[PDB]
């Protein structure tokens, strides 16, 4: 009754707790771990945005929802040049593999990205850049803190081109709030977005074993 922001942030609550409450990310923000650890999340971060960025770039040439799907987001060039930066070499390109649960949220996307299917890749794209772009801040810093990551290896946090951040925020919740969705298409993306939640919990609990 309060529009698709308000209705996606409510929907997912309990998968959004779930994962963010993961002990990899737990133990990663408070300084138990090091910068490995974070080079790893960001490789598999890397394999799924990688994803990610076809299926919106599949979705907004098929014109639904343009306004929403800004290329400025984009995080995976600006991933690989961190981790260039962080092990030293392009060396990982070629080492890094998926994890199971990386293999299981690239699939998810690349079925989204070949069905061209908008209303699941908002959904996605929700969940990850609105995240990125809301508490991102927050781990960069606490990379920087804990573990004295360069800040000009944290550029995947740093969403180069926007300088009003808050008010792109606010913008980006009135830009779902608009987009016209059947009945249909509003249950589909709701459910895939507790999805993408689950996925990604997935995600860290893989890289916590
Ligand atoms: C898989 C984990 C995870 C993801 C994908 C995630 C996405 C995510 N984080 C958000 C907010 C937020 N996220 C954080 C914080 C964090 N977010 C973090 O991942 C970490 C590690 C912190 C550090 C405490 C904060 C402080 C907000 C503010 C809430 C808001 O603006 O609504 C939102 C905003 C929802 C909305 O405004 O309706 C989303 C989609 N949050 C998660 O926790």
């Amino acid at each position: 009754t309060a529009g698709l922001a308000v209705e996606l942030k409510q929907s997912t609550a309990q998968a959004h707790e779930k994962a963010e409450h993961s002990t990899f990310m737990s133990d990663l923000l408070k300084g138990r771990l090091g910068v490995a650890e974070f080079t790893r999340l960001q490789e598999q971060a890397w394999l799924f945005y990688t994803a990610l960025e076809q299926a919106v770039d599949a979705v907004r040439a098929s014109g639904f929802a343009e306004s929403l799907l800004d290329p400025a987001l984009n995080r995976a060039e600006v991933l690989a040049r961190d981790l260039d930066k962080l092990n030293g070499s392009s060396e990982w390109r070629s080492r890094i593999t998926a994890s199971p649960a990386v293999i299981d949220y690239v699939n998810r996307l690349e079925e989204i990205r070949d069905n061209v299917d908008g209303p699941a890749l908002v959904a996605h794209h929700y969940v990850r850049y609105l995240g990125d772009l809301s508490g991102g801040q927050v781990i960069a810093r606490m990379m920087q803190r804990h573990y004295g990551v360069d800040p000009e290896a944290l550029g995947f946090y740093h969403f180069e081109g926007i300088a009003k951040l808050k008010v792109y925020k606010d913008e980006y919740r009135e830009k779902l709030n608009n987009l016209e969705l059947s009945d249909e298409q509003r249950e589909h993306l709701l459910k895939e977005a507790t999805d993408a939640f689950v996925f990604n919990h997935q995600v860290f609990a893989d890289l916590g074993k």
